[PDB]
């Protein structure tokens, strides 16, 4: 392989666009100096149209390489224009494909707990692929779910029960993570900068204040399924049988 240029680069290490010596096949090369070991046995458990596909990985020295398929469409980030998002259908088209994706993984007992628009792709033909497994774990051995009580993720993007509960169930924190995207894609804003009491932008959503950003740029609509998956009480949130059931969800646009 020769590596083409970076993809993606920060504290974690890199990502490098490779292109095969002789077929000109185009991959993405995760680089790690040495956590990625569970990135690397999560990983190997996936197989799912919505998740970016894991061909193999290979150590060198004390550097791993994980190959990835290469997603020429880049970050659903760069998707939403800032303080607009992006047209109706476009968002709906993305949050059904990001569901799918959750769903997948949630069906195998596996939660991502990183779920932000910097970790999801597009590919050649815009298809949403889940991407970046680092923080992921499993929550359920068979049948048998456990507690989780690690503060993983961006606190924007963070469900309020992290910061109030020891322990939470896995599958709901994915949920409310979803919920955040949908709205950065509708109004290209994020709404509060952390699930708190002590944040105004948040106690105004609970006080029903949706004549202020971002809630004014959304429609009625996808608006109200808003209302159920951002729920302060896990027990009573939204589940993803029920998201499949939204009047919105299932609107054609
Ligand atoms: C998703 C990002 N999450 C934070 C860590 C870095 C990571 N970046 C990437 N990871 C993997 C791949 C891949 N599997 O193809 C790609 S592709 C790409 C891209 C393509 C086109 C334009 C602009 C960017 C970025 C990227």
């Amino acid at each position: 392989w020769d590596l083409v240029q970076t993809l993606g680069e920060g504290a974690y290490g890199e990502v490098q666009l490779a292109v095969n010596r002789v077929t000109e096949e185009a991959v993405a090369v995760k680089i790690v100096d040495m956590n990625i070991k569970k990135e690397i046995c999560i990983n190997k458990m996936l197989n799912h149209e919505n998740v970016v596909k894991f061909y193999g990985h290979r150590r060198e020295g004390n550097i791993q390489y994980l190959f990835l398929e290469y997603c020429s469409g880049g970050e659903l980030f760069d998707r939403i224009e800032p303080d607009i998002g992006m047209p109706e259908p476009d968002a709906q088209r993305f949050f059904h494909q990001l569901m799918a994706g959750v769903v997948y993984l949630h069906g195998i007992g596996i939660t991502h707990r990183d779920i932000k628009p910097e970790n999801l792709l597009l590919d050649e033909r815009d298809n949403l692929k889940i991407s970046d497994f680092g923080l992921a774990t499993v929550f359920r051995y068979n049948n048998r779910e456990r507690l989780l009580n690690k503060m993983c993720g961006t606190l924007p993007y963070v469900a309020p029960e992290l910061l109030k509960r020891r322990e939470f169930h896995a599958e709901p924190v994915d949920v409310w993570s979803c919920g955040i995207v949908l709205t950065a894609m509708l109004a290209g804003e994020l709404p509060w900068d952390q699930p708190s009491d002590s944040c105004q932008e948040y106690s105004d959503w609970k006080e029903k204040k949706t004549y202020l950003n971002p809630w004014k740029k959304i429609d009625s609509a996808p608006l109200a399924l808003l209302h159920k998956i951002l729920v302060e009480n896990p027990s009573a949130r939204i589940t993803i049988p029920d998201i499949k059931k939204d009047r919105w969800y299932n609107k054609p646009l």
